């Protein structure tokens, strides 16, 4: 009952909150080394109950996800795998020669016959970074991969409204529209660019939130701390569980990470309580009065 648009694994299970394999876990690209540390983390999340893994070309953790998928007792068909074509950032250019090579590279490193969700990592690139590809051309690659069956569902990350419109226009039909936009979202940044959440939800695009624990993990002072403590006390939950439940009640799918078994287990235990509309609104209000953006500050400056 939480998500306005949602999906199922190939075996027909609910897409759960996503275990991230980016941020603190990411690696230099030229590494072929598996980080046993990360593999064990992914296996642990799967045992605890995660059924959604988020990775990306740029994190160079597709190989660790692939190793976990081989070693885990959970059927692959019961898992949702999200990955991303990474076009480059500042000095760094795209690791792959083309978006289409990126997808084939994801299948190979993950050791899967299909990806559930394949996103363009960001719309903030030039064709110099991508070795010759525009946003529309990258979108064509994803559309071809969906038509082939390499990828089940297609979307983008960090897209503002004008980027979504360009995708709609580059789609051959409605069946090929983006259906996910993964953005930074938490109470101090409830709209990564103007009106993004509402726009996505009104056009059938599932919003995913990365850095949903930013108030706990990223900021030096958390203006929500008293509110989250009060609600924590009330529900007998942690302040992290409160934030992740809040995100889900806003209709948004959280992508979160932790290296600690207890926090992973807790991240999953969100379905035995429910914030009130007023508690959700309390968090909305305090959050909007204390803006904080963790990522892509120059890119969003005028968006
Ligand atoms: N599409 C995009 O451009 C981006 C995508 N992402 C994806 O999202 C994933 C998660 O992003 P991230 O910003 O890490 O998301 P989170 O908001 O879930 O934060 C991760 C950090 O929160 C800490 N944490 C967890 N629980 C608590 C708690 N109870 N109290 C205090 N700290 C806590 C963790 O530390 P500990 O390990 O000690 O628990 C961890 O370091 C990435 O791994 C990547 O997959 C991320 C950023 C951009």
């Amino acid at each position: 009952n939480l998500l306005p648009k949602t999906f199922r694994t190939k075996s027909g299970k609910e897409i759960s909150i996503a275990l991230g394999t980016g941020t603190k876990w990411k690696q230099a690209q030229t590494i072929n080394d598996v980080s046993t540390e990360l593999v064990d983390n992914i296996l642990l999340g799967l045992k605890l109950g995660f059924r959604h893994i988020d990775t990306a070309e740029a994190y160079n953790t597709q190989k660790e996800v692939g190793e976990a998928l081989k070693r885990t007792d959970v059927p692959r068909e019961d898992i949702w795998v999200t990955t991303k074509y990474s076009p480059g950032w500042g000095s760094i250019k795209a690791y792959s020669k083309s978006p289409s090579d990126s997808i084939d590279k994801a299948l190979a490193q993950l050791g899967v016959d299909y990806v559930d969700l394949f996103l363009i990592h960001s719309p903030f690139f030039t064709t110099e970074q991508t070795h010759g590809y525009t946003l529309e051309q990258a979108w064509e690659a994803l559309v071809e991969a969906k038509k082939a069956g390499k990828v089940r569902e297609i979307g983008i990350s960090n897209a503002a409204i004008p980027h979504l419109e360009k995708l709609f226009a580059a789609s051959p039909s409605p069946e090929y529209y983006p259906v996910v936009n993964q953005i930074e979202f938490h109470p101090f940044l409830q709209n990564q660019s103007k009106n993004i959440v509402r726009f996505c939800q009104e056009h059938g695009i599932l919003v995913e939130a990365f850095s949903p624990l930013a108030p706990l993990a990223r900021v030096e002072t958390n203006a929500l701390a008293e509110t989250l403590k009060r609600l924590a006390e009330k529900y007998k939950k942690t302040e992290a569980q409160v934030l992740l439940r809040y995100t889900l009640q806003r209709g948004i799918l959280p992508v979160t990470t932790s290296s600690k078994e207890s926090r992973l287990k807790e991240s999953l235990n969100l379905f035995d309580f429910e914030l009130t509309d007023e508690e959700v609104n309390e968090i909305n209000k305090i959050g909007d009065a204390n803006p904080y953006r963790a990522f892509f500050h120059e890119q969003f400056k005028d968006l």
